[PDB]
């Protein structure tokens, strides 16, 4: 049960077609795709009208995790949904109510991502974990960098991989060969990855590797 | 002095080099980049990652109008000129200091653009128009996608057109060859316009017309 997702604000974002073909046909189990609105984070990468011709681009296919780091992420549901997304991962600092949100994204068809940035306790997410898909733990500050991954986050995949046992953990920032290790080892099965494959010569190898190691680890556990 | 600047948001976005060099290859005069934050308007379309991307891919030469639909224009300057923008067009109704703005934007070696809304008087420019490189008159409201185009925003243009016969301006919003001619009288001598060029089997022809409208009917007013 174990799935990498490249991430490409690393990839050459004028040609975003043929990168994410590439990722596919080297492997990547879905597409992790970083939504910014330079307010909920100081940078803007991509909206909806991106993911709208990638959809159109790449078929019915391939799984879309939208990673929301946009500051109303209510107001993007149906336009993600329009746009072909599967899932819709919002931040549990962006919203008084993720309840209510929660319920929104399935009503709109997707499943439903919960992140957290560094900053905010595993807590915060703990009574939430029943009713999202999937938990995505943050391993950098989202919009910065650019950054090392941080390695005082695995306690909160550990915790969550805990209490949880059922749930799908993702982890996001500075993840690669050299960290993912670190990742599956606290308990994570679902990997992005950005430069670390985007960059890579042989993508469909970072891919394996990235996967066995999570794998290796799942089958331990 | 008239130019065509396709607006790119109805293109494949998931290839928006290759669009782009189609529209280059088709004669556009330059690219008009609209980008969207979500909060000065209700979308979000891309931002300075993706015009990094699409100046490596077009090279040195194309002109980028960054059309600048955000809430906080001061942000983004250094972000768009490290990206390669030619010119930085912001809104006036998103800033309270539109001369510091100014200034930053020409010490970041970019052009300087200045756009309004339809709501927002044309005289809000007239104290700036000497500072800017080129005014940009919104004939829809921006962020709601196709809406028609507001023939009720032409005064502004002529009165832009007629106080400062040397400055350069554009309209943007359901500019198509059904209402070039109207903004070419008033005017306007930079044309943005999307679909119905971006559609076309043969962009370059819809180019010629909407450039050559606009020319014969600015050759006229001469
Ligand atoms: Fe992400
Ligand atoms: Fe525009």
């Amino acid at each position: 049960g174990c799935k990498i997702g490249p991430s490409i604000l690393n990839s050459d974002l004028a040609n975003l077609g043929a990168e994410c073909l590439r990722m596919l046909d080297s492997g990547a189990d879905y597409l992790h795709l970083d939504v910014m609105d330079g307010h909920f984070v100081p940078n803007i990468t991509f909206g909806h009208p991106v993911v709208e011709s990638l959809r159109k681009q790449l078929g019915q296919d391939p799984f879309f995790d939208m990673h929301m780091m946009v500051s109303k992420p209510e107001q993007w549901v149906k336009p993600m949904a329009v746009a072909g997304a599967n899932q819709y991962t919002f931040h549990l600092e962006a919203t008084e109510n993720p309840g209510a949100l929660i319920k929104d994204i399935r009503e709109n068809g997707m499943k439903v991502g919960l992140a957290i940035k560094p900053g905010t306790s595993v807590e915060y997410l703990a009574p939430w974990a029943n009713q999202i898909d999937m938990a995505l733990v943050m391993t950098v500050e989202p919009g910065f960098g650019g950054q090392k991954f941080m390695e005082d986050m695995m306690p909160k995949v550990h915790w969550l991989r805990t209490q949880f046992p059922s749930l799908d953990i993702e982890v996001d920032g500075g993840v690669g060969p050299d960290t993912v290790h670190k990742c599956a080892e606290a308990g994570a099965n679902m990997i992005v990855s950005g430069s670390a494959i985007m960059r890579s010569e042989d993508p469909r190898s970072v891919i394996n590797l990235l996967r066995n190691v999570c794998s290796e680890a799942a089958q331990k556990r």
